């Protein structure tokens, strides 16, 4: 009977898919600290995920370009344990850039909710998500997601240094050390503290990033190692 | 640099008392009423104040009928902060907007730039869900906020025996409420509600530093 | 299929039996700091587990109850837990006794003899003073946790009581439900030895023959 | 907080330790070839597993001269490492030589390692795995973990060519789960993995003396 410490079961053949989506569809113009910012970023969550034991594949929003989206979201994961989408942004940027990113994460959170995807009923998913026709807000729906933000609605957000920006450094640095180790809430909950507690002072206020995630989950998340 | 980064910190819990748990019943413009709705809303409100009576709290429940020492007053003697705020599931479109008004104003009195007691301290806002920042998100660090709905999903009518969100909050509090680290608690209130699709979709989004233990006190 | 964080299941009826079995015999002239400092450790594991849901049966030595205590249906029950007392300062026939006291406990409680208990774990919490003057016995899904392990210098028992059982109580409450049992006993491990008020410190063993994890959620 | 409640022992120093693996080849007179390598995938193997933890392993054995090199395990500085860790190997079928002599060599290596005698391991965890074919199983010291291939009352598997079941899914468990858990619950897998690979069942034990929870997460 009912189990106060259930876990998602983490048998299936493969983890699963990792999908990365940087956003850099109108944007311009763009510096060397911020793409190879960005470029930082993505190289950076690619080698953690790896090591979880996913199937990283990223693709560019400039670039079939919704058939790259659809076969991610149309392919069958009965043999997959969850579905992780990291969504990258630029930190500056037009009131279109940052509009059409929140119409992405809409329709793209939407192509996985139970009614979509049969192979993922039950099954974990997990939107990393950085934060840059009524329903323009941050909140998406369905159950068994997890919703990561890198800002909390109000909050001010990191500019991406060479090295990367602080969110995903230190998703990064937590996952490397703590990512088989440890139910991944609590792997957030260290993003959370060591973002907020890496108040720095460049155009300072000092103002805090304050991470938050949203969490519809219904039993433990661990990623334990594969194979 | 005596002790460094911990991947398992907690909230320190040693503090004189734990707190207040403030409840909150939002009555204030709903009209008619019924026995179904009326002492289901008690009952939710009856088993939320057991259970929190249960972990150490001081429960304070007020009707908006009829707030500032609450907020204005210390709470560098306590653990942590306690809100839960009650809706009734049927309501006109102006019942729901002074909820969601209520709810901007009630999280924005324990941020840290004007409740200088909570500081570092978790603050646990319980919401049944039910000018134009008119969303369900607030801001603030330390924070923990409880959705007995995701945006979009359907929601419990108030049934004589309370709530489908607050029946389960309550025996998962009776059973592991010093048991459990309270993010574990809340996920056990999530699986409980959407299993029992007799779907409504509970959420809590968690803006914790530290893990958070509710261990039994006085010791 | 492989279980990483398995438990045994604790969601049977009854939690189980505590064991209080409080060693009194051969101890001529027992003073009164152990008399009812004893006390004070019966009377504060028998709180302790029966806040965890324990059926706490306390019995001397001093005075055939032994055999309904193994006969009894644990089908329905979790665990069976049998705490070990005994008072510090005896002669060798006491702790002679003790250990032959801790054989037919150990021997009468093992999964071939007493099949009610087969798959659920067994936890002997010993507090220590044929060719077989040993500290170890064997069985699966048994826990021996011992106040002091060998090479040891024991506790002695004041009007509280004895520091193994003190802290131990003490954790029961604190982190009793909330941590894994072998948790639990590695803070007993680190808080006894601190506890070394006036010169060496008291460092206690617990042996584990446990296949599954273990925790006390509050049943139902 | 005040009270350490999931405190760990820090694993932030220069070097993780040494991996200690000592094969027991003496007075074993006429040994078979499965049990001759035999033990090479044990020694291989758990050589390889402590070597991805960040232990450097020696191994040394001693049919080997073999006493005076030993002298320089524990006369090395710790004050710059995490931990230590001695793994004991030996063959099933010996005769009482042979397993008198093992008794005796566990006695010096874990007396080596005993804090007060080694003062720069005070306070860091040292894990002995025996295993296994003043003679008792247990000894005595704080931070120490005695790792059992199988508990008294029990029953020794024979090494085959890969080895022996023990070393077997210990070193399958630190592949899948050695920096992943901690390490007593590592060790809890290794007890259920090797008594239900009953091809009796074989119920390993370990003892636990340590004072606060342990995880091998990658250095720096
Ligand atoms: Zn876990
Ligand atoms: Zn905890
Ligand atoms: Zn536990
Ligand atoms: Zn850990």
């Amino acid at each position: 009977m009912f189990d106060p410490a259930e876990k998602y079961k983490m048998d299936h053949r493969r983890r699963g898919i990792a999908l990365i989506f940087n956003h850099e569809r109108f944007f311009w113009h763009l510096t060397l600290p911020e793409r190879r910012g960005t470029c930082a970023d993505r190289d950076n969550l690619t080698r953690r995920f790896s090591d979880l034991g996913f199937e990283v594949k990223c693709f560019n929003d400039l670039k079939e370009l919704l058939l790259k989206i659809h076969e991610v979201s149309t392919v069958s994961h009965a043999d997959a344990d969850c579905f992780v989408c990291v969504f990258l942004s630029h930190g500056e940027g037009n009131h279109i850039y940052a509009y059409d990113a929140k119409i992405e994460i809409q329709t793209l959170t939407g192509l996985f909710k139970g009614d979509k995807c049969h192979s993922l009923v039950g099954k974990p998913k997990i939107f990393i998500i950085q934060a840059c026709a009524a329903s323009v807000y941050t909140l998406p729906a369905g159950a068994d997601f997890l919703m990561c933000y890198s800002v909390a609605e109000g909050y001010y957000s990191h500019r991406e240094t060479v090295n990367g920006s602080w969110y995903i450094q230190d998703l990064c640095e937590m996952l490397g050390k703590y990512g088989s180790s440890l139910e991944f809430t609590e792997l957030l909950t260290l993003v959370n503290r060591k973002v907020s507690q890496r108040r720095v002072d460049p155009s300072a206020i000092g103002k805090k990033q304050v991470p938050c995630f949203a969490s519809m989950l219904t039993k433990k998340l661990h990623f334990f190692p594969k194979s």
